[PDB]
């Protein structure tokens, strides 16, 4: 591979299917999604489907979902100057009876860009914050 | 081995290479001066496996202990030090990938019942030049 990925987990109390509510809702990526400014999906929540997606003050992006599986997974594609960045979100349970989230941002390929690395860790900055705001809302 | 309040940071690189050749950077304490960046003194008291103890100081830091808490040839090792924050976990696994290629990935957790953003900034401190290390075994490797 060229490939590079950052992680996050963080373990959390309460259930697969109620995060998954905050997954395969679009309309509900505001809660946990920073910056989110507009969200709209070209179909139902399932893999294959495309949507456009649009943070403050940047460019709406196109998005494809890469590989959704019910209260388990969703993994979303956008094209950037550094390809197609991955992003996935995962469930995990964990054997307290807690789950986790993990969410993950990886760079499809390149090879080890000093500019590329830059780019994921700008990326990943934000995303602790928004599984930390899924834990507190999930936890309510 | 995560439950109720733990956090955890990982990144993983692509590297083409082979396990053992990585692994002879890990289970050489010595060698970690090639990657870790502010390494300065680095012992342990005896074999690299499973329960060893160990110590080690960083630039600008006092020495630390820590224990070996998990081996396996080729395939991962683990480390555990006591800080202001409970235990910090770092993890190292190699992981063959299916066109040959290896990946490294550095993950470092531990665990806070409060999730304060004390607890995530420190682990987000030690968690910020792992990307950097892990980028020069890969340089070096890689040759």
């Amino acid at each position: 591979r060229g490939s590079m990925k950052f992680s996050f987990e963080l373990a959390v109390n309460t259930k697969k299917e109620d995060a998954w509510t905050y997954y395969s809702q679009v309309n509900q990526w505001f809660v946990w999604e920073g910056d989110l400014e507009q969200i709209s999906l070209e179909g139902e929540f399932t893999t294959g489907q495309k949507g456009k997606m649009k943070m403050e003050d940047m460019p709406e992006l196109a998005f494809t979902l890469v590989e959704v599986r019910e209260n388990q997974c969703f993994s979303d594609l956008t094209a950037t100057p550094f390809g197609n960045v991955l992003f996935e979100h995962e469930i995990l349970e964990n054997p307290d009876g807690t789950i986790s989230l993990r969410h993950s941002v990886s760079l499809t390929d390149s090879d080890t860009t000093e500019e590329a690395l830059a780019f994921l860790k700008q990326i990943f900055a934000d995303v602790p914050e928004s599984v930390g705001k899924l834990k507190q809302i999930l936890e309510t």
